[PDB]
This record gives structure tokens, sequence and C-alpha cells, in this order.
């Protein structure tokens, strides 16, 4: 599958401007300067960059390069546990599969970041893992230009809970969870509206949908994942903060890394939202939505 080479390819635009050219053999002054410039130019942001230079300078008395990688990877792991295991030497070839904490995943994000396409790729990912998957077409206030989630469901043989344009999205989500439960489904992906400037406040609508999910199943949704487009950069972060404050994210999916030189944005994303990156979109293929691996990510940022 060339998992690792696919990621390197997806991060090529980001890496080939400055990162891979850093003169790791010169005197400190030069190499530190080039490193800071490369990090800033990749959208790592000043805060995170300044911290790296501090962690690698005074501290980090192993190989400079090795130090850098270690700090970048550390910034990308919100979970202390997995970070500990990593330090203990835990480094499997294939990144362990992402397992949703519960049966329902509420998918959120602004209109156009790729929520529909992402859910389709997730449906495939989880079907291949043997899960029985269901979709709920929550964005019922629009005819999502292009391929509707309903059409993707037919292509993948995944049932799609849906209603006429304008249907109460909370009521739809409740029906989907009941159907998921009644029909013995392992996972339900609830798509949601993404337009921030309509007659219906978006955050209020999402909170209503989440409430409805919980009403049908008191423990759900155990995952709330925000989809963010890498191309957008640090812009999709202020908004991300609002989604987090309204519905409580448990994870982030970053798409279209291959279309920007700003792939370092995943660092500020994790430091700001303090939730894990679940998958990364490295291309537009069905298997181009890869489960995130901090170590592999950082290696691809700086190598090849």
């Amino acid at each position: 599958m060339g998992f690792f080479d696919r990621l390197k390819a997806g991060l090529a635009k980001t890496r080939e401007r400055l990162l891979k050219a850093i003169p790791w053999g010169g005197n400190l002054e030069e190499v530190l300067e080039e490193l800071e410039m490369a990090l800033l130019a990749a959208d790592v942001g000043l805060s995170a960059t300044e911290e790296i230079l501090q962690e690698v300078r005074a501290s980090g008395r192993k190989d400079l390069k090795e130090a850098v990688k270690e700090k970048l990877v550390g910034m990308l792991e919100p979970d202390e546990r997995r970070a500990t295991l990593r330090k203990l030497g835990f480094n499997p070839q294939k990144p362990k599969p992402v397992e949703p904490k519960g049966r329902v995943v509420l998918v959120v994000g602004v209109n156009g970041v790729g929520k529909t396409t992402t859910i389709a790729k997730l449906g495939r990912y989880y079907q291949n893992l043997g899960k029985k998957v269901m979709f709920c077409a929550g964005d019922t206030f629009r005819a999502a230009g292009g391929t509707q989630l309903s059409e993707w469901g037919k292509r993948l043989s995944i049932p799609v809970i849906q209603g006429p344009e304008g249907t109460d999205p909370a009521a739809l989500a409740y029906d989907a969870v009941q159907a998921m439960k009644a029909r013995g489904y392992d996972l339900l992906f609830v798509d949601t509206a993404g337009r921030l400037h309509t007659k219906h406040n978006l955050m209020e609508e999402l909170k209503k949908v989440k409430r409805a999910i919980a009403k049908a199943d008191p423990e759900e949704p155990k995952e709330v994942w925000l989809v963010l487009d890498a191309v957008t950069g640090q812009n999709g972060l202020e908004q991300a903060k609002k989604f987090h404050e309204a519905v409580g994210l448990t994870g982030v999916i970053v798409t279209k890394l291959d279309g920007t030189a700003k792939g370092g944005v995943l660092i500020p994303i994790v430091r700001t939202l303090k939730v894990p990156i679940k998958f990364v979109g490295v291309g537009e293929g069905p298997d181009d939505l890869q489960p995130f691996d901090p170590e592999a990510f950082v290696e691809a940022l700086l190598e090849d």
C-alpha cells in the first residue's frame, strides 16, 4: 500500500520548500535560524516554534535533528499514555486502527471542508475493519453541490438515514440512533450542517443534534470529530474553537494536506484544541484518508 510513501507524497509541498534543505551539518546559529524559518513557513506558528527552539537549544542533548523530531512528535500527541508507550519504544510498523470510543460519531465542520467525502472514506475504512456502518445525512438544509452523502451510501452499500430538505436535523439524528440500535449497527456517522451565516445559528443547531443523540442513547455520542481543511491553515482554528466550545470535540480530521505547503498546521491545531488528530487526508483516493501517526508524520515533514 506504500502507506509511508503516500504520506511523504502528501507532505511534499510542505517539506520541499525549506525543511528538507536544512543544513544539519553547519554551526548552530545557521542551522537554528534555518530551522525556525522552516517551521514558521510551514505554519507551525510562533508559539510552537519558539518552544521547539527552547526545547532543542538548552535541552535536547542528543542529536539536534533527533531532538527536533522528538519535540515535534511530542507536540502532536495529546494523550500522555500513548506518549509514554512511544518513549518506552512502542513503534509498530502500521499505525494502530482508530477505534471510536462509542457507537455514534458526530461529524462537524464548516460547509466545504469535505465532511461528506470524509464520512464516505470513513465508512469504507470501518467496513474494511468488519464494522457494520450507518450514515445520517444531517446537513438537510442543503443539496450539497455534487455527490450527496445518500449517493455515497448507495455506492458503499451503507444505509443512510435521511429526510426531505428542511427536516428537523435533531429529529433525524434521533431516528438514526434508534435505527442503529434496533438494527444492530456498530457505528453511526452523523453528518451536520456547516453554514455559519444562515437564519439558524449553527452552534445552537449542533448542540440540539447532540442533545437528540443523547436522548436516544444517553452515553452518545462518544466521539465528536471536526473536519478541517489544511489548505485553510490557521483560519479554520478560530472557528474550530467555537465548535469545540459548543459540542466538545474528541478529535480532528485534517484533509487536503497534499494541496498546501502549510502542513505544519497540525501542531498548533493539537496545542490549541488539545484533542488528537484522528486521520489525515493525503490525497483524494479512497485509501488516502490515513489514520494519524505522529511519528510517521514528523518523519515525512523532514525526510525525503
